[PDB]
């Protein structure tokens, strides 16, 4: 599927989540460019003020979009699956607090790269950083490592993403993840690797509505 992403794609993110009961909606819009690996997109809570820090949502809310160098190119399995494209699945543990489970579908539909996720959270601390708002509006660069899965024809992953709480404390949260295609056609299993990234996070000025403007790097290496 690497074909696909040879120019700018249009990207449409759709999240429908629950937190302790409560339900919101996330709606975002942009676009990827594979090349160099970069993502630009916006991101608005339709349902209202938005339940959980904006920085926690970031992961869950389009790895075909990584550069995988020339050299790699056998080890890109997101591309791969394309057009059809993947099941994405995945369980984050924040420390002493809550935990969400996320399944998201990957895929084109028409010329637009859709990722559109349900989300679960359970056990949330009503006084913690999540519900209680206390995260910094920042991210940090981190590496995600990549080893196959032989058995369900996809990949796997584990990585720690490490937020900054706002009294200087840092807020983990363990992230355990999980992907598989939705065609049957043959795919790339990879070599191990990890893919690198970068993320700055902003603000439309002109933006009424609670949002995220979000742009992220990522680049795969290791091998």
């Amino acid at each position: 599927g690497e074909e696909l992403f040879t120019g700018v794609v249009p990207i449409l993110v759709e999240l429908d989540g629950d937190v302790n009961g409560h339900k919101f909606s996330v709606r975002g819009e942009g676009e990827g460019d594979a090349t160099n690996g970069k993502l630009t997109l916006k991101f608005i809570c339709t349902t209202g003020k938005l339940p959980v820090p904006w920085p926690t949502l970031v992961t869950t809310l389009v790895l075909c979009f990584a550069r995988y160098p020339d050299h790699m190119k056998q080890h890109d399995f997101f591309k791969s699956a394309m057009p059809e494209g993947y099941v994405q699945e995945r369980t984050i543990s924040f420390k002493d607090d809550g935990y969400y489970k996320t399944r998201a579908e990957v895929k084109f539909e028409g010329d637009t790269l859709v990722n559109r996720i349900e989300l679960k959270g359970i056990d949330f601390k009503e006084d913690g950083n999540i519900l209680g708002h206390k995260l910094e509006y920042n991210f940090n660069s981190g590496n995600a490592y990549i080893t196959a899965d032989k058995q369900k024809n996809g990949i796997k992953s584990n990585f720690k993403i490490r937020h900054n709480v706002e009294d200087g404390s840092v807020q983990l949260a363990d992230h355990y993840q999980q992907n598989t295609p939705i065609g049957d056609g043959p795919v790339l299993l990879p070599d191990n690797h990890y893919l690198s990234t970068q993320n700055a996070l902003s603000k439309d000025p002109n933006e009424k509505r609670d949002h995220m403007v979000l742009l992220e790097f990522v680049t795969a290496a290791g091998i």
